[PDB]
């Protein structure tokens, strides 16, 4: 399992509110990070998952938690999808494009026979350590509220190590 | 990851309500399964997660869902823990022992440096396909209600393909 | 080179006039095929190259020629682009999605460090034999007219061995 | 076999009279050691062998000999067993936990198919050299008196080289 | 493919307007070069393709483009052929000989079973980066006018990086 | 460990009361066997170990237990040693000679840098399974009485499997 | 060296006064053959070496000997040379093209450096066994008479096996 | 062959006139050496070969020659044999035990399937160079006289290069 | 070593009493053979060793022993040498030539840096088993009489297996 | 082939009328050399090939050309042959022995089948570059005059580099 391992170096292009940016492991150092993987933009499935995260992004940013949704689509497609979907539009966190699949593979989250990333969320702490992993099949939704609970729980354990109960 | 793959064959001894039994992949065929891994019996940490699933067990059972908790302790130790911790005593599902680490490694959930399994829940459908995976570090808890929600979502999708909102 | 070699087996999803279909090497057997590769959907470069080809889709069709545009975008992305751009909307030929990049690599046409196919066109005869290759860097357009000429020329040489 | 070789470095957690401690090869330096391996805590088999060594412990101690029992159970389980089986309660020596199997494998004493250590006693001298090895299948017991005899023989030879009868 | 890659080193004898010159990657430096490969001299194929190029040579020389036609024929042959076909006579550009196929292979353009080059035309920018590639089967002609159109487009792009869509 | 493993095939020459014989794994099948390894004949150390076993050999044969002492010396040396030592003389069990070291290695009991076998005793049951192993350094004696106890214990467990205490 | 070895099979295009023909080793079985390798056609050097061979085609042909000249030039070039050069025009023997360099390499006579064959001549008896090899650098020329002397010797030696002397 | 090659390093225990000592390649440096190998102590073959050599031990000693008999028996076994046989009791030269079989294998003289050295003698000069080899199957004795001759001959050739 | 092993196949030309014969392992069959190797013909070394053998040839021929002297010289050379040295003239046994060293190497007797055989004598019994080996440095002579003594002993042993010590 | 390549270094024993000498490639630097390979000494074939070379030693020596005949026979045999055969006796050029076959193999002229060199002659210029190779089977003989013609051509070609024609 990748639980308790340090994330690997990466460099991708992303679409963050209006423009294109470059994201690397450097950007994550010192912060808490959520890497939200999903299969593909413009598919027929409602972007509820990405939208719920979007709804709680102000709260996440309070907690000092950066969000990076990731898929193998290009940042170009993210821009087009962003400015064409009610839900996707709400997103203010960076939308990473991973066409080489390297980031997706870094997190061993590639559906190799489809070239698409699996539905997985990774919580990474300031030191780069993965502290929570969640992966679900199509249809089984990922709850933003539960994600927030885990992040708070993880943030607490980092402040109060060895909390017997 | 192991999402959407079929579970591997396995044979372990377990403690289930007062007696010892053997559990293999055959026991999961045709049912919905929850494999709940944890690090170790008898530690100073709170058996919250285990008692949690225990509370929702009657409910999971009404959904045709079996539960197997797993750690690298033997089945003998589970029998001891079950008859010692009140939280653990509420358990009526099979408590699988995995001293060789095979079951744990089948699910790629082993902390090799400690010989203990990581905190991780797996939802397996009737055809043995892994539909949901959850792993967390020590101190980050697993919500049994969020689990139940995922199980029902998984059953709904199995029963009603194509109803994902457009 | 890949000139005068046989195309390899492939299976991809594509968007073709409002619907999603599957295309494989078996659909090219017995027909003349054009595999038109480009780097990406929704970029800012003018989609002139793919428009050109749409304009001549009837010529190629009368000539027994099938057109397949290929990018490493998914077929979902193609469907969407087919609505954003007026140019892309002319396209009646199949738009193949290649996220696994296998079809692209078969044609040794992958920019590995970008995960995007290069600007390359392949003309394939009914036996799956590559008879013409054209590849250009960004900015250097491809003329749909020169492609028609080469295709007629290929069809001619197959039915008039000699020169 | 491992006869006359030096023990390997190790670091395990153990239960010793009510509290948890850490044991490494450093703890054995300058002393005489008995590493007593067994398969598992809490089984239906008789803890005869363990209670046996317990009885001779005060005696072994008067010979400057330490005792470490070992199994692939965790130290937490040993603490539970110690406060549950009366035979085990007599134990005052360190009960080493070896869930990764490293200590067990260092002594080449692992049943790989069961993730449990074989019944085997090792006598290690002050320089860490293995002087006596005893391994037996289940049901064949280890005599603590024969052990003591071997320990004293080993000490006598260490103190009086060349006195083997001609 | 070879697109967007830098040409590899090379040393070839050629024939240019009566005299025998030598060419290397050095001469391509800072310049725009066109490598026009063809199978063989003295065949019965219409020498028309090379003629089209010759007919546009003045126009290309104006654009600052050097042309090297290449066959695995010796530069000696190019000489005798340049004075046999009235079409070939028009050629003012260098006619490289590649009897070792080394230049041909640098461009992955050798028909290994024939020992002859394939009908391929390459456009190399001032930095040595291949910017246009064209290969055809025996019989499908190459349009010298399309070659020009692309050489111009290449240069325009070299000077107007990121030419967004007006 | 070799505990609970089947012995390997072998073929050695031995000296058994007066003459030379050939012993193979075949000879052990169906019987209980004790393979008693020792470093070397004619050394200066008293053959107490071999003699105690000799003293209990009548009892061992009652229990249907065959004995094979083994060392890397040749059967020739065993004969000479046998007819030249009070203690060794008592021996009526086969004295295997293992100059190629193969048998010794089969039981992973070779002191490679000395070419001599280590002081180890192996109890092997009728099916060829090693049920008890004992190895001691020079000076630490091996007790025949304790060996007999183990053999009886092993013979019992084979008759009464899973004897809870 | 290749002396006393059988020629490897081949298939090359050739020019034989007017007609293009396909030559193989099958064409050489039964006859005495001469493979006259040379650097290239249309060179500024003296086509003397080749012309001289023609001067003896009479006799050679009488002797049941065929001549296959070989260069890594294509048969197309041989044709254009044959009818563009006086001496080359005298040639009535097959002019092989070896643009792949395979025939040349079977005769281990390639200037890997230039992609041209070296000045070498080979005498092959009816069984395909090389009986005489001759290789010289640029400048040292081959002598047609000396070649014929050998062929005669070769033919004779064959008639009376092992000619003691 | 091993003829004219240098003996390899070795370290073995030996029995020599009532006591146990160690012998290594360093003890042969500077002297002439004879390595006399035989299969085994206490067998039934007549120990004539080793007796022969004992008889000439004084000749060889006056000649600056050291004798080392070698078998894969231990030095303890040699000490014992030195008392059983009257013949073996004449031996004053060192009897080397080779249970690890390394010295024997150095001389490529091991019957692997028996773990016994073959009947072979090696004459080694002061530089460790093998100047004479003699090996025979069981039953074919080795004459101590022929060995002396060869040794004198070797000593001669080393001090009179030519012939 | 090579002792007690069966000789390998071989095909060599030789010289025996004026005529050139061929020898193979076939001829050694059922017979007792002696392979007498030496470095080279026509040197300044005393041809004495080969002479001793010749002097005992009649006695050996009586015992049913065939002798083959071997040098990596051609059988041609053996001929010319057999008629130059008055010692060599006495030779009635076959003089094998081994210019390919194949026979010499079969016996691991080649001085690789010299292309010449070492001074070695081999005794092969009727079954092809090497029964006696002798090799010496240039200068140390081989006694033909000791050779005889051993050939006799070999045969006696071949007929009296297990000749215990009377 | 070895045409136009430099000779590999060597060290062999030779016979030069009376004296035994050591020849190496160091002896060939600066001079024009001829290596005359042949099968063997004392054969029943005609020593004609070698004798003829002697017949021209006059001239060759004039031309600053040395002659090294080579066979895989030892220099001892060459001596016994030189003074036991009329024609062989005419030889004033160095007679090399190559019993290891190394010199022969540097010239890729060995009958691995027989352990004898093939009938081959090599012309080496002062820089050690082979300029002419000639190999023939048993029976086809080499011509001394033809050899001299080449050497002269070779020497000349050297004087006026690239002799256009
Ligand atoms: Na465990």
């Amino acid at each position: 399992s990748l639980i308790n391992t340090k994330i690997k170096p990466f460099k991708n292009q992303a679409f963050k509110n209006g423009e294109f940016i470059e994201v690397t492991e450097k950007d994550t150092e010192g912060r808490w990070s959520v890497f939200f993987f999903y299969p593909a933009d413009f598919t027929f499935v409602c972007p509820t998952e990405l939208g719920d995260v979007a709804d709680h992004y102000e709260e996440l940013q309070k907690l000092g938690v950066d969000v990076y949704s990731v898929s193998t689509d290009t940042h170009f497609v993210h821009k087009a999808w962003h400015s064409s979907s009610e839900t996707i539009a709400k997103i203010k966190y960076a939308m990473i494009g991973d066409p080489t699949g390297a980031l997706t593979r870094n997190f061993d989250n590639m559906r190799e026979d489809e070239g698409l990333a699996d539905r997985a969320t990774f919580v990474v702490d300031p030191q780069g350590i993965i502290q929570a992993i969640e992966v679900t099949a199509e249809g089984i939704g990922r709850d933003a509220s539960d994600l927030l609970r885990k992040i708070k729980a993880a943030q607490y354990v980092a402040a109060h190590p060895g909390e017997v109960c």
